[PDB]
């Protein structure tokens, strides 16, 4: 009852060439010379991309694997480095569309910006009109808190409790938070705000590679005001050894059940169609008011800490994705639901 298999499309694997670029912190966290090593054994040849050099002497290459997340973050910010870095980056990528980029940067772009990425959620969602998902409120503040928040959060569908979250949806300063309960609590921007959702504090984590997935349970804050604002780090709260009075939940309450995997593969499919992302995550919640799959979070190649088959399915993917140039495999269109 698995029917999907990729002997077949593996074997045209041999001969191809995989540049990628990752920060030796991640390369070191996912081990990813493992990867590299396995890729060798189905007669690929897996190189790791210096940006500093002319990137010509180092293709050919038939994919390049990367996460530019923080240098587009730091070009952004008009650091000359990672300026110059992205530049040398997009005129090869220019100059070689032969070359699968996994993931385009229009596409992690989008997930750089975490309003940008709740709305584009928001629109697939109203494109896909399940009534098995819902997208919690949200809005950008960008203007100190005053005597017209209250009625800007109450006509954007904000309610109390909301949380608030940086604008920059990686890096340096993207994890620090808060639980805003009442009007007294607004001191708490710019920041995204989000309506919390009791979700009886368990995260599933979805991680995507490309046409499969694989759900890891993670903790995640407890249900809930006269209280202060919370104040917390995201590096603090869902992690797989995470645990905090944050985390601790009082008691299972309302609906509490699993995600559906027919949601979680329509959710991907239209992610994947619309936004042209393959290496993600999402992350849902199950309201406990509605039983409804909330995304909180969406991410551009994460940890996929708890997934086991990540180097199987990475290289599934890479096979998948050739098979695909190879046979002009291109959407064209709308997202086709
Ligand atoms: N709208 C919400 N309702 C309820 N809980 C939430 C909501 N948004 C976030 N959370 C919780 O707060 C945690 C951190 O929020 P999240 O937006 O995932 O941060 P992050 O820094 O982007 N995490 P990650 O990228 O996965 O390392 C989540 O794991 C949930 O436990
Ligand atoms: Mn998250
Ligand atoms: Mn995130």
């Amino acid at each position: 009852k698995i029917h999907h298999h990729h002997h077949h499309m593996q074997t045209f694997l041999k001969g191809k060439r995989v540049g990628y670029w990752l920060s030796e912190k991640k390369i070191k966290k996912l081990n990813f010379q493992a990867f590299a090593e396995l890729c060798r054994k189905r007669g690929m040849e897996v190189v790791q991309l210096n940006l500093s050099r002319p990137i010509e002497e180092q293709g050919p290459l038939d994919v390049i694997i990367h996460k530019l997340t923080d240098v587009i973050l730091e070009a952004d910010q008009n650091d000359s480095q990672s300026l110059e870095l992205v530049h040398r980056f997009q005129e090869y990528i220019d100059a070689h569309p032969e070359t699968i980029v996994l993931d385009p940067l229009p596409a992690i772009r989008t997930l750089l910006d975490r309003s940008k990425s709740y709305e584009l959620i928001r629109k697939i969602e109203a494109y896909m009109e399940d009534d098995r998902i819902c997208s919690p409120p949200f809005m950008e503040l960008t203007s100190l808190c005053g005597d017209d928040t209250m009625r800007l959060l109450e006509k954007n569908g904000l309610t109390f409790p909301f949380i608030c979250k940086t604008r920059v949806a990686h890096g340096t300063n993207s994890h620090e938070m808060a639980i805003v309960f009442n009007q007294e609590g607004l001191n708490a921007p710019p920041c995204v705000v989000q309506n919390f959702i009791n979700h009886n504090a368990v995260l599933y984590k979805v991680f995507v590679v490309g046409e499969s997935y694989t759900v890891v349970q993670r903790p995640s804050l407890k249900n809930f005001s006269d209280r202060e604002s919370i104040f917390f780090n995201s590096h603090n709260v869902s992690k797989p050894e995470s645990s905090s009075v944050l985390t601790e939940l009082d008691k299972i309450e309302g609906v509490f059940e699993r995600p559906s995997d027919e949601v979680i593969r329509e959710l991907s499919r239209a992610l994947r169609q619309a936004l042209g992302v393959s290496l993600f995550g999402i992350d849902i919640i199950i309201n406990n008011q509605t039983g409804q799959h909330a995304v909180i979070d969406i991410n551009a190649f994460p940890g996929y800490e708890g997934v086991s088959e990540f180097f199987t399915d990475l290289l599934n993917h890479i096979a998948t994705v050739l098979q695909g140039q190879s046979t002009a495999m291109a959407a064209t269109g709308d997202v086709a639901l």
